[PDB]
């Protein structure tokens, strides 16, 4: 029933951890009570803790979350900016924002990405008159 060691974090990923700003102008700021969430809301949805010390959960996790999201909350989706993020600390990247983080990790917290679409318009027929002959 017991396994966590700590916490998530180590001393120095904390400290790190201790200020990363929620929004883009939002002024309040992450810290190790909103991982402590984070980790709780998580691990008590669906997952294990220490499993999310590890990248490898925390891919486990940002890999079944991210599609998960539509299907989770977007209280889901504050658990998975703050994943992307203890995924952003874990692997190497530190971060100052989430979503710079979930830059990085919209990003596969490496490298590499693309997209592109398209489509343009789709309408009209008939709408007008001759009067004569």
């Amino acid at each position: 029933h017991m396994g966590a060691r700590a916490s998530v974090l180590s001393g120095g990923e904390l400290d790190k951890w201790e200020k990363i700003r929620l929004r883009p102008g939002g002024k309040k700021q992450y810290k190790l009570k909103h991982i402590v969430w984070a980790s709780r809301e998580l691990e008590r949805f669906a997952v294990n803790p220490g499993l999310l010390e590890t990248s490898e959960g925390c891919r486990q996790i940002l890999g079944q979350l991210q599609p998960s999201l539509q299907t989770g909350s977007e209280e889901l989706r504050s658990l998975y900016n703050t994943i992307a993020v203890l995924y952003c600390v874990h692997q190497r990247i530190d971060v100052k924002d989430t979503k710079e983080a979930l830059d990085k990790i919209e990003e596969e917290q490496n490298k590499s990405k693309k997209k592109a679409q398209q489509a343009a318009a789709d309408t009209g027929n008939n709408s007008q008159v001759s009067q004569n002959y």
